[PDB]
């Protein structure tokens, strides 16, 4: 059936869409070719809408079904409870949509009479009414990227489609204990959002080496929520029910699949009907473990029928990793293209099409990529890096224009022991927090799901625990690496490494002079400095 | 052994403490008998700490042993879940004691890099360190209560111990999943606080129903906390490792039980040693699971000692109820005796001596009992009620100073079905609501554990949800529930139902008059008055 069925109603804004880098000072210091950065907008919504929807045919097979019942037998291991409104509550973020019923995020997380009356009349409608569609907002994300000229310059914005908070705050009470467990237990170590980056690279380096000649790929499948069939998530819905579950839960969880995750009414910000969904909605509880059972699904299916050889796979939700034993390079390319065709049956054909890799440091997924380096005694160190571009890209505008949410205090986090998140980030920011004062202002920080308080003099300790001490002394760089990050630099028209080093000496002085936890920063955020 | 040890070094306020109900006159509207009210506070520890302190000497037998192995059958069904340091950090409530380490309660909750920080240490240190007793700090408890002299006049405050704010966090990634669905498996419909008051009532009166010629009792350890030891607080410990748990939550309750449930040394609000705990501690995250398993199992076998025959029990934490079929007057006195003498064997003498009741409306447990009433259409409908003065004695002191909480709205919304609650503090607080334009004003209100922002407006649909319709129109309440309130009302020099009844024909005519929901809230909350 059709992914999508539209009316002609747009996808409008809910408030301002700013699409363009601001010439500013600051930002300008960090980057120079401003033009290159920009923003996704409503203005592209129907540009996405086109390469969204399609017809899915989906044929399975014996290898398919196996494996389903291969999962169906783990889950009915799985133990799960429903939240209570008040456990569902205090676990809704902070930032979310308010309801369209007169409360927001607040007043749920803070048990306000009238969002948790309103909650409960919602569950109670959901477990005696198993039928009506239910209402879905749908907006186009706002995003920053840097053009990629060899491509289409500006890519579309991404379509959220959610449901009102009402009902997002009665799927964690449903599932909100399933979706946290369930994955972890039918897919073992493969479940790849048990994994901080440096255990995401442990799995991904143990499992490389352990290949007598390893081969692996990665597989981006287009437009992957919308090639989730009706059939797909009434198997999800399946295996849910496999688990023990409470009563409540059960009923629960059948009526949100029939008249949510299936599918249902697309609304705009205006109130007009904008279409039909028949594929998965971004903004559901589900979508990341659904996302990620089905293909871990299709995926182990598909290693199947290509008869690939000691398979190991790493999923995140639709990001796919295979590490195999090769057979050969025209035995494996043909292997990988009897895969392909396995995914494509089973509708999830790819964007790009993938190709054989034999060096573990061209693996990309989940826009990341293990690396190596050298700790202080020489001894090699593996930890997971990325192309900084659209890291840099978003550093700029979040130093041009305020932005409540602080991607680059994320990104100098998750990638801490990386060559440019050291170089680059660190010194950037310090060198702005300590001519503001504000080396102890507390900034928000969406990392992981959650958004975190953070204090600028906490981040030696984070990055210590999360990376280790290593990350303070990483040294010797791949050169696949060195070179990624200088071609970035230059594309970006941000100042070559040696400008860094040199602000990063000013920067590591600076703190210093302050001594205490200033000084703590100094010595260990800046040591490669010296 | 002794269940407490002390120093000398006195329990010590951390703030002012009230004493007195300040000579108001919004106050002296609802009770003139001021001076029987007061508030507990440091000055009577003393006299508390003479009476927690004693020796225990407990001797067990074969049917605590029999119970106990039925328990942890039970209990080995179980599965319960670590929670993530964010999500303990998330049910953190709003308002507990800071940590000595530098954050509070709204930096938890707000995921802030010095709270999160300090908590993966401190579960690190759980982990690594299974013996070191963890500081725990006790302090008096400063509640409201009326003069009662027939007895001892002013009760001395209760002593309340607490671990800090970073290990409570702790103790809910360990044991959140454990004590929040174990007792319920365990116990059945024995386990007191999955009812709502109206469902407690239906488990009470459906109980006392299908015996031949019940007979009930309820059970008043003296200082029950005091009375438990330290294989009591082993045994729980041994139940929860029945469950099936992940290898560190397993690590952690083991250190919490070896570290802190089973005692530990007690400091003041100044950081002198005030002495050493060998007992349950009120302040911990167990507190409540553990004394209602322990009570459940001492009380089992006590049940069976006596020989009482088809027993039914409702057990909450300390508190407990027992219903069975009756032998006959003498013979069921001789038995509550021998159940007495085993609790006593057990570890848990009675503060009153038990005495049986053959009237199911006698029967006093967590300070309420059941009555009846009727409907519109005249039929039965049994409710839970409670001797009105505690509620009175608060309600008036919460009107002469403000409190941050409000347990007038918590009594007026779990007792809603009452002829207190509807005629006196509904009318009472209506009252000022309407004179000082606060009618829409949200108040904050602790009920069942939870701190809910609650707006009077809503009180109608929570009414209905939680005891339904004929809550807005029960009338021809019982003579034992109309004397006990009209004899409380004298006590405390609160007017008499007739001078109630008048005044709410006056506040619901204003709430009429202003349509909405107010309007809605003069018809179902005052319908009784016309
Ligand atoms: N602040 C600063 N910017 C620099 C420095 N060196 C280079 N840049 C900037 O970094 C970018 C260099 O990118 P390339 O494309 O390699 O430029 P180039 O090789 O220097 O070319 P020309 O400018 O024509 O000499 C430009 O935006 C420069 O302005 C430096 O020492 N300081
Ligand atoms: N506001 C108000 N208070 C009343 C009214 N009737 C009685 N009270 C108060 O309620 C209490 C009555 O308690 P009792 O001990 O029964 O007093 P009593 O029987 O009236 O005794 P006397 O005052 O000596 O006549 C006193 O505090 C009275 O002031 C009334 O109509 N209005
Ligand atoms: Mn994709
Ligand atoms: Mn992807
Ligand atoms: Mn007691
Ligand atoms: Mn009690």
């Amino acid at each position: 059936s059709m992914s999508y069925t539209w009316t002609g109603a747009l996808i409008t804004p809910c408030a301002a869409e700013e699409s363009k880098l601001p010439i500013n000072a600051l930002s300008n210091s960090l980057l120079r070719h401003h033009n290159m950065v920009y923003a996704t907008t409503s203005r592209s919504a129907g540009l996405r809408q086109k390469k969204v929807t399609f017809d899915r045919l989906q044929v399975l097979d014996d290898h398919y079904r196996d494996v389903l019942k291969e999962m169906k037998a783990k889950a009915s291991t799985v133990k799960a409870k429903l939240l209570s409104v008040e456990e569902a509550c205090k676990l809704t973020p902070p930032h979310s949509a308010k309801s369209k019923f007169g409360y927001g995020a607040k007043d749920v997380r803070n048990l306000s009479s009238k969002a948790v009356n309103h909650i409960h009349s919602v569950w109670k409608d959901l477990l005696e009414d198993t039928v009506t569609p239910i209402d879905t907002t749908i907006m186009a994300k706002n995003e920053v990227f840097c053009v990629q000229p060899e491509k289409g310059g500006r890519k579309p914005a991404r379509l959220i489609v959610f449901p009102d908070l009402g009902v997002r705050v009665c799927e964690k009470m449903a599932l909100y204990d399933v979706v946290s467990t369930l994955p972890q237990v039918v897919m073992g170590s493969s479940y790849g959002f048990q994994y901080s980056p440096g255990q995401r690279v442990e799995f991904l380096v143990n499992t490389w080496k352990s290949k007598k000649n390893p081969m692996g790929f990665s597989y981006d499948t287009r437009c992957f929520d919308s090639t989730v069939t009706e059939n797909d998530i009434r198997v999800e819905e399946s295996i849910y029910q496999c688990c023990d579950l409470a009563p409540e839960a059960r009923q629960a969880i059948k009526s949100l699949t029939e008249r949510l995750y299936i599918g249902g009414p697309l609304t705009n910000s205006k109130g007009q009907n904008c279409g039909y969904r028949r594929c998965r909605a971004s903004g559901v509880l589900t979508t990341s473990c659904g996302n990620t059972l089905t293909c871990y699904l299709k995926a182990s299916a598909a290693c199947r029928a290509a008869k690939l050889q000691d398979c190991t796979m790493l999923v995140n939700g639709d990001d796919l990793v295979v590490i195999c034993e090769s057979a050969g390079t025209q035995e494996d390319a043909a292997s990988l293209r009897v895969f392909t065709e396995a995914m494509t049956r089973y509708s999830a054909p790819p964007g790009d099409p993938p190709q054989p890799e034999y060096d573990l440091e061209l693996i990309t997924s989940c826009s990341s990529n293990v690396s190596v380096a050298h700790d202080a005694s020489g001894k090699r160190v593996y930890y997971l890096t990325r192309d900084p571009t659209t890291p840099l890209a978003r550093a700029a505008w979040e130093t041009a224009r305020h932005t409540p949410v602080n991607s680059w205090l994320g990104n100098i986090i998750m990638y801490a022991p990386t060559l440019w998140a050291r170089m680059i980030l660190m010194t950037h920011f310090f060198s702005i927090l300590l001519a503001q004062e504000q080396l102890e202002k507390a900034l928000d920080c969406q990392i992981y799901g959650a958004c975190y308080s953070i204090e600028p003099l906490d981040l030696p300790q984070i990055i210590e625990r999360l990376h280790g001490l290593s990350a303070f002394s990483l040294h010797s760089y791949s050169p696949g690496e060195i070179n990624r990050v200088a071609s970035c630099l230059r594309k970006l028209g941000v100042p070559p490494l040696r400008v860094w080093r040199h602000r990063a000496r000013s920067v590591r002085a600076r703190l210093l002079s302050q001594g205490g936890r200033a000084a703590t920063c100094g010595k260990y955020l800046f040591n490669w400095a010296v």
